[PDB]
């Protein structure tokens, strides 16, 4: 009977320092041990580079440990939001660890000696989205809990009005992209395959030497034509200019770490083609990679002599005169859409733009309409339908609209999420085949060109079965109809359709509305329903799982940070994500400088409830059920009494809201009558907490408004942090 | 990017000489290379007997090459009607080749030495239905093209009227045949079995050493009783006589090379019982085998002294006075039903009889009502339902009736089509068991007699799956319902029924009308529907596929020569049979003697349209689909314009009709509007052919009416033959 709580980075971790003690006190009453696990960026640096560390300094491979635990039918993991480290974040975490006596190697951006290549490659394991692929050995059940939905209706968030005369739209490719050249197939038997490029010269380049494929795996051979991509950009940049609408670009270079920077990069290239021509030679040897955005260019020209660097920036701002207006990320500082690929992230930016009435920010500071460019059509057409719907129906009404929960196929690096190590920028014109080693059979041929992006996504049979099961499970349990978003004109989704059609019959689907529709149809059908106050489950692939679980919750609730993210693992256990957003760097900024943490721990409370409830069902622990339901009613009272953390310094913060939760949790257990022992167990505690309420609250608020010492950033001192995060001694002694 | 076009025998080959140049000129305009494959009777003898040939004389095994090519997903084979060599045909081919300096052995019918036995067996690989078993690695989709049916409505073919007092009927067995003694089962595991006869003496004769069987395969143990068959024969011959109705016998001796001649043989023997008893000893040692018809007896008595020969034939003619009139193949030359087993072929003779109003020819040369004897009741009683139907409803009206396409299970030597090498005339009374060699398990027991025909036909699981999938596909694409003609009382058809019941669930059958009925019922249901202009798909086994795709097309169209015969190959490719009939040797005799080939190449145009149709789907070729649709209208225009070959010499022939088709095809591409490049590409060629119409046709017609030289028959000279098949000056120069 063990719950694994994850120690992560920044704000969620700080909240954990105050919350971990109070969850431990409640969980022990059911015989559950709350065991910690450190997956912070620092702990992952240490675990990898234990080469020059003492025994006491060494840490286990906590990620690999948790990854292994997912195979255990009793796994119970609570995953808090964590950093997906960029280079600057990695460097800062390294530098802090070094200064604290941990002998870890520097990260060499450009490895001089060959020994530096090995440790740079070892750091590549730490960079980016590294935690999610390992923990996701199940499929996604993401939905807004009834109590949160009810709260959104009573307290509606602001939403920009949609004008019928709005000019904003999604711009996307009609040919030469992944979708319009896709070939797909379901595997007959186990095979081992290689990815080879037979050039026009006659040479055979092996891009990927070997990949093990199981029976029933779906594989795709999709590519994007570089020539088409640029001609598309030429066209759209021109169109946006001619029509006078603001140009914007929405990709996900954060997670799609290979393909999307190439997509991002090309936009910048063709947009500023006049400047990139004047300085081509200079840019080349400077090693400028604008795939990393303009920020890369600006870095590599900053060291240059003043008269030369100023000439460069002048050729860039001069290029704007024949160009369309650009969407800005920070219009005061002059930071635009093209500055960094990690600024405008498709899953978050598109909802934000729709939420605002189809608006993004201009160079003048004004909001205006935008051509929201999403080059890859596969998953972007669905956004356009909503824009169209809104244009005729107006902005959604949070007080009356329905819900769109999601059942997402993600398990075992599903589809595009596990295709990173299998994506390649093509070196020269040739034919790209995936060939079987045993029997030289080309499984899928594809004619590619120089620059083209080629990848082979993989989705295993077993995950698909669980995914369909979860769809029917959610349908039965909620009474909501469910729609599978599967295109008829996309090979990959016709392959999935064959499977869904079959595996549905393996389940009892007698009293359920379950159908299959292509993306755009499904979106329309879903929109036609939400607007009439009706609910619909979206059973979707991996990338759509990501998009829709940001999109709809932003519209329904105002945020994607207030919802359940349950991962039923295929081996029997459950993983429970508390948040889908970042670890809130700015929240830590406010905590260290003026002792106020505005992090909302609601997602943690909800996940813990879903953790404790599933503990009751799987093991038979009836005392877990009672704690879960009491936390369920404790969380609900937290919302209705309006005691979520304030953003203003000096008011009720994260620590303060943790008190009120634990109070209500204690009260809920004291005044219930389905377990006699637990009732009288919490009775004195509940009586205690309530009695010195405006004494504990008085302490937690008085200590605010000053600089505080946690002893670091990426590795804060457990002793100092705990003092700060538990500053109420009245509260602490009560347990 | 290739289409394999088969070079065959006789008339289709001659047509191909005129056609291959013009199909290549069109197919290169889409990036498709057309390569030939010689599978003629000559090429198949040379391929087998390369021992005595020089290196330059040696030809590749093209038939085996094509057999391997079916396993390739890119396969695209246009198969044309070839010769299924009879002995006299094989002899003539051997002589022709030997005469051309090809050292090939004589075929030894009665091998003296043991070295002669060797090469007779090597020739037995060439004899009979040799191509089809190897090429048919998929199931049959045989149907009338929409453009052909519509021509038959506007121009009906002559049909003989059905009197309600018509005496004609199918006579067939009620016990003792394969049907009423049949045992059948599905295999659970992989095993290897043997065919053994446990005799009365205690001895066990091994009839078949070893045969590998897969899991999920349907196997049958069927036997026809010698005593029951001759009792049947003696009853029906007596019946036909008593009633005064003309006797006729319908079998498939050509393909059923083992069982049917024994069946044919017993008919003749009991019919001529008086002669065969008087001359028993003489006929014994003369070696006369009536399994090969009366012609065999006529050969083996021709050399005998005039007095004795005239005694034998008078005893045969004397036997005719107490027997019924026999049906005549050619009454002028005195050739009857009994002359040769390969003269009256069931699948064509029965439709010919029914189309004629239930009439066949007699001694005087007039049409007469007949007793159409089909000894085996498994697939014959299906004919009797149509006869009855016609007796009450009169003849079919082709101007109003519906279509009956066929989806035929045939893949991988399925059912009775693969039973030849496993069919045995029983040597002595005993039990006939099929036994697993590993373990001693007796799978199917049966009790047989001296002279019985025992066989074990097999059909594999994967072919069945493709068959069912093809039915659903055809239903979905056309809209018309499909009926599985499967009996309840035939064990083989219940094993099939079980699989058809299961494998229909693995498919989307939503808006589709799919049902299983017994043969007799299904026929009646089909007939009741078509008579009021409604369409029905017949999903049937192997023999029924053959029978029905001659029967209805004969009635709907007047001929089974003009129709699509597509074979979706299981590996993903496609085979397109241009004709189910023969190679028409009489057409060749007319061409050599008078320079006029009356061969109809319409089946070749349709199979090419279908070949280009599938080409675009699998690979992605856009220009290929344009060619298919332009051909589909060019073929139609040819029918409408009435420019098909005449049969009278000195008029429009195969060469002429090929011109108009290429003219209509270029013109069809001259005015299309979806590939602007192809429109202007064929624009000069279409204008040239339309400008030279009366010049080209003047040439092709003036060369007729003369004896011409093609340098042989079974192996024609490519130079001389191309000189004959392309005699047009201005037509050729415009390519
Ligand atoms: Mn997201
Ligand atoms: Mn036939």
């Amino acid at each position: 009977p063990t719950i694994i709580y994850t120690l992560t980075d920044e704000a969620p971790l700080l909240a954990t320092y105050a919350f971990l003690p109070v969850v431990r006190k409640f969980a022990e009453a059911a015989g559950i041990d709350v065991k910690t696990s450190d997956i912070s960026v620092a702990a992952r640096i240490l675990a990898e580079f234990g080469d020059h560390l003492t025994e006491e300094q060494r840490v286990p491979d906590n990620l690999g440990e948790l990854g292994a635990l997912t195979q255990d039918p009793s796994a119970n993991i609570i995953k808090l939001p964590n950093i997906s480290a960029s280079v600057p974040q990695l460097l800062a975490a390294i530098k802090e660890l070094q200064g604290k006596g941990y002998n870890v190697p520097d990260y060499p951006a450009n490895p001089k000696t060959d020994d530096e290549k090995k440790i740079k490659d070892r750091y590549a394991k730490i960079l980016g989205s590294a935690v999610n692929p390992v923990l996701r050995e199940g499929n996604s059940d993401r939905r807004a809990p009834k109590a949160v939905k009810e709260y959104a209706r009573k307290h509606p968030h602001s939403m920009g009005e949609w004008s019928q005369a709005s000019r904003t739209h999604v711009a996307t490719m009609k040919t030469g992209d992944f979708y319009h050249g896709e070939k797909s197939m379901t595997l007959d038997r186990d095979r081992r395959v290689k990815m080879v490029l037979k050039t026009k010269s006659g040479e055979e380049i092996v891009l990927k030497p070997e990949v093990k494929l199981d029976a029933g795996d779906i594989i795709d051979s999709m590519y994007m034509s570089k020539k088409a991509l640029i001609a598309f950009y030429e066209e759209q940049i021109e169109d946006a200019y001619k029509t006078g609408v603001m140009f914007s670009l929405h990709v996900k270079a954060t997670m799609m770490k290979v393909s999307h920077p190439i997509v991002f990069g090309h936009a910048v290239k063709v947009f500023y083609k006049d400047a990139f021509a004047k300085h081509e030679k200079l840019f080349d040897e400077l090693g400028v990679n604008v795939n990393n955005g303009l920020s890369d260019l600006y870095d590599k020209i900053e060291a240059l002599p003043a008269s030369q660097r100023e000439e460069i920036i002048e050729d860039l701002h001069k290029c704007h005169e024949h160009r369309p207006e650009l969407a800005m990320v920070d219009s005061a500082k002059g930071i635009s859409n093209f500055h960094s690929p990690s600024d405008v992230i498709v899953d978050a930016s598109m909802p934000a733009m729709i939420r605002l009435g189809g608006k993004m920010y201009g160079a003048d500071g004004r909001t205006k309409d935008t051509k929201a460019v999403n080059p890859e059509s596969t998953f972007s057409r669905m956004y356009q339908e909503m824009i169209n719907f809104c244009k005729t129906h107006g902005q959604f009404d949070p007080t009356t609209m329905g819900t769109v929960p999601n059942v997402g196929l993600m398990a075992q690096k599903a589809e595009e999420y596990g295709s990173h190590d299998k994506t390649f920028e093509i070196p020269e014109d040739g034919v790209a085949d995936i060939v079987d080693i045993d029997t030289g059979e080309v499984l899928l041929t594809q004619n590619v060109e120089e620059g083209d992006i080629w990848r082979m996504p993989i989705v295993k049979d077993a995950p698909i079965r669980d995914w369909v099961k979860l769809a029917v499970t959610r349908a039965r349990l909620s009474g909501m109809p469910v729609v599978f978003w599967l295109d008829t004109e996309r090979p990959h989704e016709v392959e999935l359709r064959k499977k869904v059609k079959e595996y549905l019959k393996d389940h009892d689907t007698e009293g359920l509305k379950i159908q299959i529709m292509p993306q755009v149809w499904a979106m329309r059908y879903t929109l036609e329903r939400v607007v009439r106050g009706k609910d619909t489950i979206a059973a979707t692939g991996n990338i759509l799982r990501d998009y829709l679980t940001d999109l709809f919750p932003i519209l329904e609730l105002g945020t994607s940070a207030k919802m359940l993210s349950i991962v039923p693992l295929m081996a029997g256990g459950g993983l429970y994500e508390t948040g889908a957003g970042g670890s809130a760097p700015k929240h830590v900024h406010q905590l260290v400088e003026e002792n106020h943490l505005r992090w909302d721990s609601l997602g943690e409370f909800l996940a813990l409830g879903a953790s404790l409830e599933d503990m009751g069902n799987k093991t038979g622990n009836e005392k877990a059920k009672v704690l879960a339901k009491a936390l369920d009613t404790a969380t609900g009272k937290l919302l209705e009494e309006n005691k979520s953390p304030s953003r203003r310094t000096g008011e009720l913060d994260n620590r303060g809201s943790q008190f009120y939760l634990s109070l209500f949790w204690a009260q809920a257990l004291a005044e219930q009558t389905e377990d006699a022992e637990l009732a009288e167990r919490f009775k004195p505690l509940a009586k205690a907490l309530a009695e010195q309420e405006e004494a504990i609250v008085s302490e937690l608020n008085s200590v605010q408004g000053k600089t505080v010492d946690i002893g670091g950033y990426y590795y804060p001192d457990p002793e100092k942090t705990s003092e700060v995060m538990r500053p109420s001694k009245t509260f602490n002694t009560t347990l």
